[PDB]
């Protein structure tokens, strides 16, 4: 059972990194799911010269937040290739 | 018993992508489901030059939440191609 | 016993398609049903230069709504090939 | 035995139709049964140059209502091969 | 046990068909039996040029209503080839 | 047991019909058994040219009405090849 | 045991009609036998030219009714090769 | 064991059908056992030319309900080959 | 056990009649044995120009009364050949 | 069992036939025993021109009385080849 | 055992027979014994031109009435070839 | 158990035998041994021209009644090989 | 069990013989043993011319009397070749 | 057990027998056992010529009372080989 | 078990006269054990012309009267090859 | 069951250690979970010459402790390849 | 068991045997063990020409006293090879 | 089940001490475990002519007391490769 | 077990035999042990001209009576190859 | 498992001194573990010309103190290759 | 269990021997355990012309009673090769 | 189990004498363990020439009082390899 609950959970990590990679400016990302109020990392690899709206980040956050049960959107920590802790909310210092 | 759950779900998943593709100006899109109030994230790859109404992006928001039982009209997150998130009734900030 | 459930609603799908094509002025179309106050998704491909009644869209409605066992004709989300959401009696904004 | 009461309402559905087919101006139609105050959708294919009484019409409902346990005269949604959503009592608006 | 019972129901169907057929001028008919007040359904194809009294219509109904336990004389619906709703007690409006 | 009984019941209905049809101006008819205040029906084939008393047709009734148990002599429906519907106890209207 | 006692009175049908049968100015009869007050139908085909007393049309209507068990002697209805419905204690009107 | 009481049934009859034979002017007999009171049938074929005392006649009445167990004299209904209803204590009429 | 029995009844029977054949002017009888007060049937063929005093007539009658248990002196049914009822004690009218 | 006490009953007879035969004047007699006061028969065939005492014709009396158990010296019936019922006792009338 | 018993009492009756003929004057006699007070019956066949004395009778009747348990003196009953009931005390009349 | 019985009977009466013959003026003796107050029965062939004193006939009794168990000397019954019941006590008449 | 008790008493006899004939003047006797206050029988065989004393009589009786358990010197009873009942006190008269 | 038990005896006899052969003039000796206050007989066979001591006498006795369990001295009855009852104690009269 | 038993008493026996043996003048004596206030019986066989003292006799007493368990030393019964009553205390008379 | 424990684990450390890897500057890091307020320790090797923002190194505290359930974000221990301990929270000293 | 305890009991005898031959003077002795206050028995055989101390007497006493457990000094009954009752404390007299 | 715990802990342990190793002025360490507030010990081999931080010195101590569950920072007790205890918090004197 | 328990105790004997052998002026002794205030039996052959003190006598008395569990000091008896009864403390008089 | 526990504290032990062993002037010491408050032996062997420090014995003190569980750092004994108790805690004398 | 134990013991005394004569001035010693205050035999064969000291005889004595359990320093019994009872504190008199 | 332990505790001898001979100027010692307050016993086999100090004489005390649960320091025997009992805390006399 076990076994059968890392398979999937492995699947729906490499189908998200897919559709995730399926963005325009991205060659690839590495996501990883926790599950216990649970959370997500996000670490994008934004395309050099390309840059997204703001209205788009949080596209990507609901994105990730969204097709996974329970994750709250404020809860999906966005990290660059270089850096850049976008989600000020969680880092609310 | 799960296998056969995951299965199903993966079916619906593709026939619910080829449904969707099925609209005219889409080549493809990437519907994630998840199940705990459900939720559900699309991913449409809009065809360059090509502008459907609000009353048909409304279209394809019902067209997803009717199929799947339980899901609100007001839950699924829509995205385009590059950012563009359309729902704002999710993001009323 | 899943197995065989999900078998006759694919069946039943099929078959509500072939009837839903055998319409005149429709080449193909795509049913999907949701079973938990049920509902169900229509995308109607129309033959271009052809436009039926109101009163045959309402026939549309109910000939879906009939068939199958507890859905209220007033549940049936009804979407042309591109956008044109004529359920105005679901989307009343 | 799900698969036995598939079996016989398809079984019925053959009968029903091939006997609304033999009625003179019809070369084929299309029943589908509804079982739970239970239901029936005909879609009846008229040829052309051709249309039967009210109280012919009636005789269809009646045909199809009767034959069938429980299903009353005034739940049969009839629809011609192009709209013409005959049954006036089901959309009394 | 149900294909037992379904047999039986086929082969009275058959049987009742061939005695009513073996009436003069009927070259053939459809009967369909309606189990729980029941109710059953004839479509008869008089032949051209032939009439038979109302005397003999109600011949039809008793001789498909009393070959039945507990088929009530008043429950037969009887139309002909086209139309011809002849039972104006069921449909008494 | 089914078997055997609806063996047995088709076994009565040939021999009842062989006895019947040995009766003179008779060539064959066609008896139905009905059982639950049970009733039969007879549907008689009169040759041309002949007719038997009234106190005959009585015992045509009373012969069928007599061999099989529990059958009342008021409840027999004897109709000839054309109509004719004899029994005016029946349909007393 | 169903099948023991079909043979059994299937035999004392068979015995009882060659004797009946075995009474001078009789080529063959038919009888056949109800059991539940029980009653037995005699159709006798009795020879043109001959007609035995009353005291012997009694004497078939005791031979019937006393060789079988609780078979009262008014019970037994005797009907000729042709009509003449014998017993008016039967049909006392 | 209904097998065998209907075989021994069968051979007394047999037997007294033989012994009743060994009278004289008797060429042939047919006798009938009833078992619920009981009663029983003769039906005697006199030889022409031949008529025994009522003394005798008495004494087939007691050779018959005598070899049978619990068979009351008044209760043999004797009857010659052609009509003659000798037994005037059963039909006191 | 049952086939025992009429075994031993019939073997009875037989020895009976050889020493009732046994009696000088007697050819041959016939004794059949009845058993629920019980009672039996003699038919004695009495020898032509022979008669035997009454005195010996008890004689046959306390030879079969007494070699059988239970069977009283008056139960025995006595005839003839030819008529002749001897016992006026049962037939005392 | 039953076997075994009716080949004993055969064999008692048996002997008791041979010694009463060993008694001068007599060829051969016929004793039946019955069994329940219980009692028993003797036909005895003297040898003619022969005749014994009244005190050995008690002596034959006794001589099947004694040699079984519980048969009372009144009980047996004693009869020659030709009538002559000895036994007054018994017939006492 | 009951063939046991019986065995035993015929090598009784036989051992018996053999010491009463080993009398003198006796070339034979015949012993029956009767088991419920019991008795037993004494057929003695006396040589002719022999007599022995009544105390060698009674020594005949106390040989038998003592070698078996039980048999009183007086229930013994004694009979020569040819009557001669010598036993008065079981006939005292 | 009861052949053991029997044959240990028949061994002491051998020995007895065999004793009493060893007596002297004695050629061969019949003793027969009888078990419920027992009793014996002695059946002595005296040779001729010898005769023993009473105090050793009393020896022959006291002989018998002693070798076994419980048998009173007043219960030998002695018979010499022609009457002469010397046994007086017994037969005190 | 009983087998072994017989042969040990026959064993316990043939050593008393053979003991009692190992007295001098006797060639041989014959002893038998009574087991219920029990009981013994000797038969002596004294030879000719030969007379032992009473204190030695007295000794074949206690010599008897006391290699077997519980028999009473008195109990003893001792007879001759011929009669000589020597024994007075069981014979005390 | 029985056998051992008897072997043993018959063991402890012959060695008590060889044991008073073993005592100078006898050459052979007769012992039994009797046991239930048990007892004992000796046989003695004194060689002529020879003649032991009153207190070897009583030596004897005590010899043979001793060796086995139970034996008072006063209960060995003592015989020499013709007569000569030396145990006065015993025979005290 | 009693086989063990008696051989241990014997082998005990053997044992006890070898060593009675080895005592000076003696070739051989003959123990015997008594078991139940137990005893025992010597008889020595003393050698010829050899006498030993009073305290050497209560030697073989108590020799005997030790090697055995319980057995007193005034129990034991010591007699000599011929006669000679040594223990006085048992024959205290 | 703990060896699946153990390679999710290592499975989970592996696929951490080559995201971080995937970071840029890093050629390689060493990832060590530990679970029970859970805790892990990060030893970076960050390539020489570069140096990212504050705002980043939250960037990889945040990416391991999010990426694993319960890991608070004050709880990861950062050291670089030599020495450098940057997380003063942890060593607030 | 008792084997064992048998075998034991011997061997200790003939070590016992060997220890006191094993003493200078003796060729040989022989010692008996008696268990039930114990008991023993030694037949010392003393060389000629010899005799060992009082308190070596007592050596012997105590020697085999103290070896076997439960002895007491003062139950060991020694006797030389010809009498010589040495323990006077047994013999107090 | 303690195999596979001290082979985790072995392989925690080669792990660690890798990890440790991988720091740069390092050629190898070794760590051990200690489970019950556990402990550690850590023996660090430093490189010649370098030395870290007390604040990377620190970083050792929490990268081996982060990595494993429940030990505090404060027992990690720290030795190079000669003496040099640095941890003086533990060793507090 | 027992088997176990003598060899144990055979084996301790012989080493206890070496061991005493193994003093020096003694060619061989002989122990034997007693078991139920247990005691044990010395029987030394000393050496001719030598004699070891009374301090190493009771060398021998507790090196015998010490290596063996509850064996007291003034238990064991001692003696020399002839007499000499050193234990004055058991033999106290 | 005992036979696991001692591998594993013999691998600790082999590790331990490996360890110890690596520490520069040292060739080889030996560890010896103690588990009932606990303690451990150590006995080290100094390489001569070398000397660490007290912070550096301390470090030997803690080194084997820390790594095993629940050992207190005063409870190890501390001996050099000759004497040298250092540690002087234990031997507080 | 006992085997193991014995030789255990014998393992023990054989160490224990040759430590013993692992002593210098001893080639060869013999040990013997006592167990129930328990106390064990020491049989020391000193080396001529050597003679240790009373602190090193105790250190023979505390040797011997320390390796073993239980033994107190007071109950060991030390004998030279030729007496010398040395352990005056057990043989304080 | 005791196997187990007795190998368990030879080990740990061998390995504790290999280490106490692993000191320097001894060639070997012999160690025994003593487990019931506990105690061990050394014979240390010290080289000539060679004595170390007070302060390692000690430090072999507790050496073997450390590496074994429970034993304390003052319970351990040591002695040299003539005589020398060192440890005056155990003999304080």
């Amino acid at each position: 059972q076990f076994s059968e609950q890392v398979n999937y959970q492995r699947a729906l990590e490499g189908e998200l990194a897919r559709t995730i990679e399926t963005l325009g400016p991205v060659k690839s990302a590495r996501v990883h799911l926790a599950m216990p109020s649970p959370s997500a990392s996000v670490t994008v690899t934004l395309e050099p010269g390309r840059a997204l709206d703001e209205g788009q980040i949080s596209a990507v956050v609901h994105l990730v937040s969204s097709a996974v049960a329970g994750l709250p959107p404020g809860n999906v920590t966005l990290v660059d290739q270089s850096g850049h802790l976008l989600t000020q909310s969680n880092t609310s210092g």
